[PDB]
């Protein structure tokens, strides 16, 4: 009581193997780095109390982990919060308190410039019956199946940037994919590093955001929402974005 | 107990005198109409329990009411929820539980096409020292003063579409304004009905959204966030948007 001090916050962080500028492991303390970590730390700093905290990596380090499962670790009280590129989707809001979003997100279709005549957006992709690439561990798999009625066998999980590019280059008739469905923040990074061979086709066809996932009725969730809005209004969210993400490439 | 039935939810609704397609009074029940009302009703319908509810108009019907005060009526327990075009801003999240946003929003600068050389965005507007138009009752007044360091005397409240157009047309040297600062959803409607005389200049320089404001720790807020995300993922949010807002005009 008098002798025994406070537990620290147990923060689950996805062990990303792709798009590591958003969030990834660090060899140095605090053991994690990236856009999402700097936003979380900047928001903590704005709180009117200290928040003793430890970061714990979630995932085998081979494939991006299940973000559905990361959030359920918060629900099961194995983490106090999940911090990272965590998409706010219906099934995840049921059991946790997400903050207000700290960045806007939504799904886009990426295809070769050559293929843009036949695959011109999500609707033409649905009807084509050709393979669709997605990241490991994304909500996008169950969104495509349940919302857009895609035959599960069509959805091909891809491990990293090499497999995203490789699958798009090989195409649907040579053990690749007709398109990748992923969130715009990841695709903005992919098109910076893919030499203008690939583009978005059609409209961004979902809209949501990334948020921090706290346990139901967490007072910390409420204050961190206020902090995030403060970061946004002060222009700090854009400053942190500019530090981690430049979207300018050699063919633009 | 056995005889006495449930209170209905007391829903505060802003009595808008401009941009009435977003939310406004109705001569017929339930006494309110608009985009924000249809989103709220569609979200209620998705809940796994009934929500007996009454809508109460907030504002004198002459000027748009203080949205800061509408939210504080929820805090003070005079309303159970505030429903309408309610911007999620730091000072409002302190005491209420906003839903996840049901539409994205942010501030833009509107100026005459002629004036676009001198007023080219928020930064040039700040330094110009000329009058700035805003709606009655908007968060944007205190955002401009506290965040962008605008002398309060420069901020000119305008009553309705007639005064928005009139003030922009008269300009800063004839009892008008150099520009209007307002949220993009309202400006999208203004530029549809202003004959291509006016345009946005520079980047959208804030990002947030509209949400429904529930009392702190409202379980209804949690379920309505899930419902809103469901509406978004099913494409119902866009269907309701298309019913109330068309942005196509005769010079486009
Ligand atoms: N942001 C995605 C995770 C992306 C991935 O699968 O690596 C989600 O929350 O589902
Ligand atoms: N959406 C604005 C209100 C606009 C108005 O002033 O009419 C707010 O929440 O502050």
């Amino acid at each position: 009581g008098s002798a025994m001090g406070s537990k620290p916050l147990r923060i689950g962080v996805p062990n990303r193997v792709s798009y590591t500028d958003y969030v990834s492991k660090d060899k140095n303390p605090p053991g994690v780095r990236g856009y999402c970590i700097d936003v979380f730390e900047a928001a903590i700093e704005l709180l009117p109390y200290p928040v003793p905290r430890t970061y714990i990596l979630y995932g085998d380090g081979k494939r991006n982990p299940s973000y559905d499962n990361l959030v359920n670790e918060v629900v099961a009280d194995n983490f106090d919060v999940a911090v990272g590129d965590i998409t706010i989707v219906t099934n995840r809001t049921r059991y946790v308190d997400f903050t207000q979003p700290f960045i806007e997100s939504g799904l886009v279709v990426v295809a070769p410039v050559k293929e843009a005549g036949t695959i011109e957006g999500i609707d033409s992709l649905v009807t084509s019956n050709e393979p669709i690439g997605v990241q490991d561990g994304t909500f996008a798999r169950n969104y495509l199946i349940n919302e857009l009625n895609i035959l599960p066998s069509r959805i091909v999980p891809l491990k990293d940037e090499e497999q995203y590019l490789s699958a798009l280059q090989r195409g649907p008739n040579a053990g690749g994919v007709a398109a990748i469905v992923d969130e715009l923040p990841y695709i903005e990074v992919l098109l910076t590093n893919s030499n203008c061979k690939f583009r978005t086709v059609g409209q961004e066809f979902t809209r949501t955001g990334w948020g921090f996932a706290f346990q139901r009725d967490s007072p910390l969730a409420v204050d961190m929402s206020t902090a995030i809005l403060q970061l946004s209004e002060e222009g700090e969210l854009e400053k942190i974005h500019r530090k981690w993400l430049n979207y300018k490439h050699e063919c633009s």
